[PDB]
């Protein structure tokens, strides 16, 4: 699948990754239900290292896209 190489640039930020995978994920053929947890994922394996282990450390009540992209952003 497109989205499935898509990788965080060690130059780019991890907001402008988000946005493109959410991009190709929604406009991907995977069904409707598939898409958050596909996306979640590709942040927590394919963001840069530091950004992989910011994430790591979120707490499990944190489940949806959104939520991962705010706990980044208000940490950097």
């Amino acid at each position: 699948g497109p989205w499935a190489d898509i990788m965080q640039g060690p130059s780019e930020s991890f907001v402008d990754f988000a946005n493109r995978l959410i991009k190709a994920v929604e406009g991907s053929a995977l069904p409707p239900s598939a898409r958050a947890p596909v996306i979640i994922d590709c942040f927590r394996q394919k963001s840069q290292p530091d950004i992989q282990q910011l994430i790591r450390t979120a707490p499990s009540t944190l489940t949806t896209p959104g939520e991962i992209i705010k706990y980044v952003l208000d940490r950097q």
